RNA sequence: CCAUCUCUAUGUUCGCCUUAGUGCCUCAUAAACUCCGGAAUGACGCAGAGCCGUUUACGGUGCUAUCGUCCACUGUCAUCAGACACCUGCACAACGUUGAGUG
């Protein structure tokens, strides 16, 4: 079934993580090179007791061990990287407050600047991280409950970016997640001699390309929305959709609409575009 | 290009309308008393950007023979629309007492020169800061003569969406203060509620990185006689996430803009 | 040296004393994990539980057979069960924490190899040089570089023992590094001075002010001396209300 | 006469600083171009005032050279100093928020996430001219305000003096100290009675004190510590500082060690002072 | 909302306790040992003034994959049809109701 692995400098509550794992079901273990113990660990999936292990300063190796630890790998279990991390202020306030003893800096350095030697260490494991999920802001209650229930999704599913504009006249989808209106810019039925000429249409499309003005704000938007995506990615939408509002599919400009699919399918979307309005009722 | 000045006596919030010029866009300079401004309003002519400038009792020149000099100096480059604002003298009076009026009623002489010299006086102590800023709007920068009201919404999706608007945006992604069992049953509205928001550092980068949006096309949407305009936000549960977020934009709106309204209409039930 | 193992807390005390440990170690894994801990050559202790114990101990006699005596293993195994068998009879020790608590705990002391050959006592030391510094001390330490509630009039009136007071104080994240090394400095010779015929040992930590802004780097500092075990009680010189 | 320049991470609430001048009654000007700053220097020299001004972001030279040929500028009867003022980035964005309103540029250019953190490069040669760097990456609105009053003599703290005083625990400890550690932990050759009657600066034993390498282990970590307030300090202004290492003999032991961290800021370069008390004469 | 007291950054001075060890016919190791004055402000305090009636018993699922496809028109309040998902005792103290209690 599979391996969970968690990691992050202290203050990541990887121990308050490892509670949500039981909680979750998984096995758990304090600290291990556990090279060859996942083998044994494969006795664990002869019980059928998904695994989750967790490292720190305590738990440090050499890179290449570390990954050759991903090398020995008996596959039944997949580990699912998971590194949590906040700024030095915080996280140190945190461990302060606990009264664990140390980052074991035998070489007496200080905390902070301890602080700053765990990332480097920590770099090469969380540079192999896939899930990354800051802790900077929650108390010891807010961390738990945001990880119960990230942890409880575990979605392999990715997120089919949809993308879509309308007309007003039938109305605003009803499936979307961000509705958007541009009916101060340019107007198709304006030139109605390009009025029947869909947005979509080439011509007219060269004509998209003259107002670089709206252009400013396909780039805008595109910037806008990038913001939250990643943001976005974390949770459990198995899709995320957005809607563009026009009057018409000619002002549609789904050229933009399919622009910024195209963009973000540039970056390396899953746009599953859709012209709704466009098809037939 | 457009000059602006500002007088008026102490605790008027001269300041107040130098960030007012802001909202124009317009660069502005503290305490500025020297005559070589026009100095300046070379550099700002090599900008050929318009700007504003106020003047400070320090700044009042003990010779307004060389305030005219000055004034002389200022090139084509530039206009002079001399602003000079001194509120009820009760509210003055009554302004400075935070973290008598006659001492200070000295220097409201000192400035009696250049209030003459004025394009006009306003009392500012009425006026609120929007709607005397849109006079000021109207009265310098020719604000448009149309009435664009705004709205903000803030709603739940389990009872749907209303109808009635241009925006909508998601917050589900910012931090819910529900994972807090004793602020559950508290409503949005409420400020220790206010506090779980606040902390979240994330929570005020959208705040203001989303106003900047609604900016970006603010201008451009003025135009076509709206007669209205609604934009809302929406949260899984309606009824608190969301409230501060459409209720920390409606604020921005509030002052900076003008005609914001605010509209929990998933509470509004009953 | 080594061991074998609220169990939680016992746990964190063996390293707090300095003892490498582990958790939920399965069985045959004990003497592979005691070639590696022969990488250390440190002390070590793991604690075992029904969900990692094998349905048959013969796997723990096997593995206790094969475990490296490089390595000398140490046995230990309760509370009422208003408060909550093959190998906790293979135990030693049995101990109950039903009332027992932590600093009791803290036991350990006596059942590590140490056991009580001297008596020394931590008495935490707050004052203001306003009206002077303490009558006698071992160590002083200024601490006016740290934030100041003198700053906010709101808890001006309130001392440091004060809950309010306290707050201002928590947030400063210097506070906690100023507090965290501190600590330290103070271990590095505790034993060397734990090795001595001094009956008593007094820190004391002075603001000027004398109370809100440095008591409560005194009684964390009691708190973390509290949770370690050693005796240690305090007295605000200022706050004597004489 | 005097004069002043404040500047440091938007964000860092700088205009608070502009109010704090004002209560001490400097004169003070905002967003003023750095090409007018010198002749505002000489309208200034009649004016008989503690210049004082705040470097806005905004007034970004776009020429470090030009910058530092304006700086250059300054004329006489004035003398600069730098205030610069900076704190953590997640700090910094909630106060930005707080700015009701501002455009740290990035207009058609960022989003205000690295808006600070290119100003990072922007102040770096600010940062480097810097004389009283400063940071609020805790002081609320309100406890911001008070922090402020911190403003001080330079002239005072121009003293970087620090001193290393021997003490002798039988007589007692001094009246004036900040840091006093006992330390009677390391050995006593002095116990040893033919190295007891060594000096309270005897170089022989310094051997024996060396064969207690653990005693010179103590001298790096007691370093280590010393060291990590040292900044915070500074701020002080208190004219010197004041060490004090006592022992019951006194300077048979805590003589060696003074020494050493003497002469480590014999290197380092700050101004320590050595005045072993405990070896006085009536 | 109190003049006007009193308490709330920096720098100046203040001696002895028979316990352990290097005399000399009386000066040496560890334990026991406590006091003020000179230049910021806040807190109170008795110079105005001001007076909310004071209040303090108990009630709310709000936790999250399709979809409600006329809003009808011709210049909309459809939540309401649900898949149903299940529910650590200073941040950490609401908004309704209610004790209790004068303006």
């Amino acid at each position: 079934m599979v391996l969970m692995i968690v990691s992050g400098r202290s203050g990541s509550g990887k121990s308050v993580a490892l509670r949500a794992l039981e909680d979750m079901g998984f096995y758990c273990v304090d600290n291990l090179p556990v090279v060859l113990l996942p083998d044994l660990a494969r006795t664990l999936a002869d019980r059928e007791i998904s695994a989750a292990v967790s490292i720190d300063v305590r738990n440090m190796p050499s890179p290449e061990i570390f990954e050759q630890a991903m090398s020995n790998l008996p596959d039944a279990f997949s580990p699912q990287l998971l590194f949590l991390d906040a700024d030095r202020n915080t996280l140190i306030r945190r461990y302060s407050d606990t009264r664990r003893l140390h980052p074991l800096s035998s070489k007496n350095l200080s905390l902070e600047s301890a602080i700053d030697k765990e990332s480097d260490l920590l770099e090469p494991l969380r540079s192999r991280a896939d899930l990354i999920v800051d802790t900077s802001e929650m108390s010891v209650h807010e961390l738990a409950e945001m990880l119960r229930t990230r942890l409880l999704g575990k979605r392999e599913r990715e997120l089919t970016m949809v993308f879509e504009s309308f007309g007003f006249k039938h109305g605003i989808p009803i499936d979307a997640d961000y509705v958007f209106d541009v009916r101060f810019l340019p107007n198709p039925h304006w030139d109605p001699k390009l009025r029947p000429m869909t947005g979509l249409d080439k011509p007219v499309a060269a004509f998209l390309d003259r107002h670089t003005e709206v252009h400013n704000f396909i780039y805008q938007t595109r910037s806008y929305l990038e913001l939250w995506l990643p943001m976005l990615e974390t949770n459990n939408r198995s899709y995320l959709t957005v809607a563009i509002g026009c009057t018409g599919g000619k002002h549609r400009s789904v050229y933009i609409a399919e622009q910024l699919a195209d963009y973000f399918r540039s970056r390396g979307k899953n746009v599953q575009s859709r012209h709704r309005t466009l098809e037939k009722r």
